[PDB]
């Protein structure tokens, strides 16, 4: 699909079974999820942006659809005022930036 | 242009006289600089991100050329990081997103 910024450019997205909306974001590094339940291991991590640095925990090969595409990374979870989709699994569902 | 972004999506801009390097970021409602010096007035605001809020100033009806593309909106200058360029611009330039 092809999105126009006008407004935020949100997606559904499946992941450990939920679903929820997340935010294609070009200028993040990293996915980052707010508090949500995940299965398996993790181990801490921190990460910034502007204010500051948060506490996350780091998830990885985890399975997530993105408006019906599917990719297998490394997955955040923590603070986040917002669930973030980051370049890590951007790439892999062919995101790219047009203009 | 078309941009993938296994690299952070970088841009040349040129404002207020000046060039700098920014990112394009669609996870940023607003436009964001480093500390810079630019003509004008301005007013005293506060913008959120992941760790917390940053003050800086407002700048309206700023001209800013992105990758060679002319736009007249809404900058802000202030502590971040990196330059970001927010959907207030992008839209501007006819950026869109694709997969
Ligand atoms: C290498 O560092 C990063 O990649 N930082 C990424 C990050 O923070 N990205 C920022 C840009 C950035 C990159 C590197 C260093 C510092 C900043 C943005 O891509 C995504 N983002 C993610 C984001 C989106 C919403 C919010 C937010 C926060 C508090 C309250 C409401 N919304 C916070 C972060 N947005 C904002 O922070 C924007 N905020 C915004 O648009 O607010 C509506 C700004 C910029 C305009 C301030 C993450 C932490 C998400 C991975």
């Amino acid at each position: 699909p092809q999105i126009t910024l006008w407004q935020r450019p949100l997606v559904t997205i499946k992941i450990g079974g939920q679903l929820k909306e997340a935010l294609l974001d070009t200028g993040a590094d990293d996915t980052v999820l707010e508090e949500m339940s995940l299965p398996g291991r993790w181990k801490p991590k921190m990460i910034g942006g502007i204010g500051g640095f948060i506490k996350v925990r780091q998830y990885d090969q985890i399975l997530i659809e993105i408006c019906g595409h599917k990719a297998i990374g490394t997955v955040l979870v923590g603070p986040t005022p917002v669930n973030i989709i980051g370049r890590n699994l951007l790439t892999q569902i062919g995101c790219t930036l047009n203009f």
